[PDB]
């Protein structure tokens, strides 16, 4: 909700970025998705569109952040 405080969202794309610099570390061929990391990339792009601003700009930094990780 709105009135929540903004720690909460805050702290969770900040996880969610540390947590997709993590996980995407090994991996180097660019075509390289086999079952998990195709739902994870599927999960993020699909959610460009949303309602919400947030997590608009929390699915285009990570989309970020994950193509100058690798």
């Amino acid at each position: 909700q709105s009135e929540a405080p903004s720690a909460i969202t805050d702290s969770a794309e900040k996880l969610l970025i540390d947590l997709l610099s993590i996980t995407f570390a090994d991996v180097k061929e660019e075509d390289l998705g086999n079952k998990v990391l195709e739902n994870t990339l599927t999960d993020i792009v699909c959610e460009l569109s949303n309602a919400n601003p947030k997590v608009r700009n929390a699915c285009q930094k990570s989309l970020h952040t994950i193509s100058n990780l690798t």
